[PDB]
């Protein structure tokens, strides 16, 4: 019913890509893993190679999505931050008041594309200074932060909590709890 | 320095594949993701498609490994359990007293191949009855269990703890702690 776009760039943190994709699919969300650079396999930060479902070029024409998800990894987030296609997608999503979810270094692409200024956000500790350049967000050390349509989180180890927050926002608390139980979370 | 073989079968739980691969690479372990059925892309349980580094046929000739890792997912574990190549690898590993690490339904392939009988093990709760058929193991509800060379764990949400246990066994506690810190674990 609900639809998610996960934008996959070279150098993405593969845990932060796969955990949300998997958890959202467990929730019955229709997820498109879209390759930033095309439909070719993407080499992630720790050398896991993932085959996208679609190119971003194609996926962005099949909008709109109920959530747009930006994985982290510094190098993946730098690619997201440099992309005109990402900018357009995120601007459209913000303008239609749809959810934008970003983890680790991922939120730094929000800064690059001027998305969600004034929001409370978290990032990976090592991405804080980049995110806070110019003081356009208020920083949080919460494991997951949500300020309206801007949902952010910190790292590989917050990925389940991030994904479940997306599920809760889209499909509600009951679905999130049902999905969570078989995961054997702490 | 240390080397890990991760055996990737169709229907594997992709979180349980990627979290250990990534965490072990963070630890400086040399990891080979080996496709059970060949070097072709593998469709995992929640439709993430991963490109293996090597076929299992090729990787098994480049042994031996300091750990052999079996991801879970019921359907992936059933494929592992049905494979003669997996049997031979695990028998060799047991005979050379090398580490064998399995998560979720993964440990059920140990039962199939008669590996490590008499050990204390955990599995996913839904795989317990399968693992315990014949009473050849003693069951534990610990999130990670280790009995000599047999290291087991429960589910997606225990994957970080599982991977870090592998790192501790191979490279020691200090390396595991160093790797853990930037993950932002609970």
């Amino acid at each position: 019913s609900k639809r998610a776009l996960v934008i996959l760039a070279k150098g993405a943190e593969e845990m932060q890509t796969v955990i949300p994709v998997d958890v959202m699919r467990r929730a019955g969300i229709k997820v498109t893993v879209a390759g930033l650079a095309g439909k070719d396999p993407v080499q992630c930060s720790r050398d896991v190679v993932i085959c996208p479902d679609a190119s971003l070029e194609d996926a962005k024409k099949e909008g709109p999505y109920d959530v747009v998800v930006l994985p982290g990894g510094n190098l993946g987030a730098q690619n997201l931050s440099e992309s005109a296609a990402v900018k357009e997608i995120l601007k459209e999503q913000e303008n239609r008041k749809g959810l934008i979810a970003a983890i680790c270094a991922g939120p730094t692409a929000l800064l690059a594309h001027e998305i969600g200024f004034g929001s409370k956000v978290t990032t990976h500790p090592l991405a804080k200074d980049k995110m806070m350049n110019g003081g356009h967000y208020t920083y949080s050390e919460n494991r997951v932060e949500k300020d309206g349509l801007i949902l952010t989180s910190r790292g590989p180890g917050t990925s389940f909590e991030f994904a479940l927050a997306i599920v809760e926002a889209l499909n509600g608390k009951e679905v999130a709890a049902q999905v969570k139980a078989p995961l054997v979370l702490k």
